[PDB]
């Protein structure tokens, strides 16, 4: 069909019907084991609780990791002023995968694309991108195998193989996934190249000498764009990227609302302990009942309760996630008491992260960039 | 109105009506004097015989040269397998101007754009671009003030200021001057940036520290694209390029035929003495009569005689150009005898050029590139 990231459902989003209509498999539990086997460690909860649910070519990517073949994990990030909670997912999971496999990570910061969407000057874009780098490095990657770049800084090293991707993508193939409006500026129309070319080893000749498989991380939101990228890969003889897709991280409104994360909508990774608490307690949509009697003798709907969903995505112990799931379902926890527990979990989460981020000073980021230079 | 380079006329192309409907002035003789004054030398015949006929902001550009202000001469060249006779004009005239004013020359080779028009691989495009550089250097520029670059090689140094130009040009402003067909590839649509961004000092920070005026050389064929570039200049606060436009160099078919120069259509700068002779003698459209009596008592039409037009563009001495103009007009030269004289003039022309080009070996081009590197 091929539409903008307005792939649709109702009340909640189904996923299995999305997963099938898109034509990609859900992560089989076997795959999750295989990861555990090769990781030599307990699986991440993003896998066990299905934060990451769907898969493109995972089996192939694991065949390669196992074969000691050249491979790399990839993410691309659109720099913004407000950094929403979502952004944590792909970063943290990349860290986990890196540690699990001891494998290169490359992260693209889209400073040019921001400038081209009339959302920042080159300088503005640059200050955001720097700040973003600090957020990324906070996760504590293997910096000897983590390459983080901004487009404006790395473009020349990559342009040849961009231009080949530009050659390979027709405007009409793409002017649906974005609503290109032909009053839109030229550069905006050409962007998709910049975003796709980075998913091929051929863009990173400093790091690879053979073709190397790419494992991209991304929201299921974009499955269709990735299918476009598969067709380009074939028409160029590049390797079709294996891609792992994650569930939507819900806004504080529910769950069914898909606007663009902002201070108004979501928790920001730059938030206070008190600001997070406020957002969970006052803004976070509740799935409980009205009469607290109904709540007891009918239950509570995790389903649409944003405060729970968030707990279910970002918590560490599956033990107390299930305890909550159970008790809230069987009316044993009123929403306020849930929101108390979730406020508590997110406070610790943001406080813990800020602690990791604190030492990533300017001095630090400059040292990393210098190590990274070539 | 804003159409593809299919700006139109009939029998011959008028130019004054083109010049007015486009809204640009014809080069006043005074301007030509002013050049002579500042050149300290006899004017080029490209000016005196009006090979270069129209002007955008010459008066301003001269004001600047005279004020010892930073300025530069610009051309862009589309690399091709067959190098047609036209290509000579802008190169030779750039050389002349450089010598006349002692001023920087920058020449952009459009290797990427070739690759993007499905006309060459990156390697094919590179071999053509090298060969081209050899043709360019043959003209004998002040190599200490002549910067010749290929897009793929220089893009990074220029990308920022490209992206600003991309931001500044709407697809609809441009999808008339080229027939962008939306089955067309993304990169092809974004090309115009690469072609416009190079006409601004901001792209060349290694060479300028203030804004610097740009004098572009180009066929009148493209006047409209340049008017687009004026609007981008304003919406970016860049300097509107002064532009000098040349007459069409006619194909061997006449004069009124505007297809794309090839071995079939025109003389190539790579041609033999004998190949040129053949083309002038057998292929070159004649403007003479049928009955050689009618030729005497009615004349000969320079007008459509390609062999003459060519002589009138590329000859050195205005003396024998006028002698021919006169005698052919008053029936005193039959076409064969004209084509004998023109064959002779072009033989010497191509032989002379080949002599200049011969020493521009690979070794030479590599030395130039090394000098040029930064």
């Amino acid at each position: 069909p091929s539409q903008l990231l307005q792939s649709f459902t109702t009340r909640t989003t189904d996923y299995n019907q999305l997963i099938n209509s898109v034509g990609i498999n859900a992560i089989t539990p076997q795959q999750i084991q295989r990861i555990e086997k090769l990781s030599g460690k307990a699986p991440h909860h993003y896998l066990s609780r299905g934060v990451f649910l769907a898969e493109k070519s995972l089996d192939k990517f694991l065949d390669d990791v196992e074969a000691k073949k050249p491979t790399f994990i990839f993410i691309q990030k659109y720099p913004q002023k407000e950094v929403a909670l979502e952004e944590y997912i792909t970063l943290e999971f990349a860290r986990y995968l890196q540690d699990a496999f001891n494998i290169q990570v490359i992260i693209q910061i889209l400073d040019d694309i921001k400038v081209l969407n009339r959302e920042a000057t080159i300088n503005e874009a640059s200050k955001m991108s720097n700040d973003l780098m600090k957020y990324i490095l906070a996760f504590g990657f293997n910096e000897d195998k983590t390459f983080i770049y901004t487009d404006y800084q790395y473009f020349g090293k990559m342009y040849r193989t961009i231009s080949l991707v530009e050659k390979a993508t027709a405007y009409n193939v793409v002017q649906p996934f974005f609503n290109f409006e032909y009053s839109d500026n030229i550069g905006k129309l050409a962007s998709p190249s910049i975003m796709t070319a980075s998913m091929f080893s051929q863009s990173y000749s400093h790091f690879f000498s053979s073709p190397a498989r790419c494992l991209v991380l991304d929201s299921i939101k974009n499955v269709q764009f990735h299918s476009i990228i598969d067709q380009i890969a074939t028409t160029l003889n590049f390797i079709q990227p294996t891609v792992l897709f994650h569930k939507m991280v819900p806004l504080l409104s529910g769950v069914t609302k898909f606007d663009i994360p902002s201070d108004h909508n979501s928790i920001l990774l730059s938030d206070n302990a008190k600001q997070v608490e406020r957002k969970i307690n006052k803004l976070a949509f509740s799935g409980g009942r009205n009469t607290t009697e109904e709540h007891k003798k009918l239950g509570g709907q995790c389903d649409i309760d944003v405060s729970f969903q968030l707990l279910n995505i970002f918590s560490s112990d599956n033990a107390q996630v299930k305890d909550v799931e159970e008790k809230y379902s069987k009316g044993e926890l009123l929403s306020g008491e849930l929101k108390k527990i979730v406020s508590a979990s997110m406070k610790d989460f943001i406080v813990a992260y800020d602690a990791k981020k604190k030492p990533i000073t300017t001095a630090y980021l400059k040292a990393y960039i210098s190590k990274t230079k070539f």
